[PDB]
């Protein structure tokens, strides 16, 4: 099957662990996306729409997403690109 979700992806980790405290601090994903992420989904909120578990963005980054539940935020994922940062959004 397949699931939709959204995601920040930045050059290093210590981007990433800034997100993870403005996330406690109040602002929402998908507008942390507008600001820190650096991939073209920026401009969508972070918005990727629907894929699968196989690896159709990163065979790393799609069992993370994979592993949550719709609503749900998950921790920094290293990939050949980055560091990602993923919350799932459909199922």
């Amino acid at each position: 099957g397949k699931i939709r979700a959204s995601h920040i992806l930045v050059a290093d980790k210590k981007t990433a662990e800034e997100v993870e405290k403005k996330l406690k601090k109040g602002e929402k994903f998908e507008d942390l996306a507008k600001e820190y992420s650096t991939d073209s989904s920026a401009s969508k909120g972070g918005d990727l729409g629907w894929f699968a578990k196989e690896g159709q963005m990163d065979e790393t980054f799609s069992k993370a997403a994979f592993k949550l539940k719709t609503g749900e935020v998950s921790d920094p994922v290293k990939t050949q690109y980055g560091y990602h940062i993923i919350k799932k959004t459909e199922e």
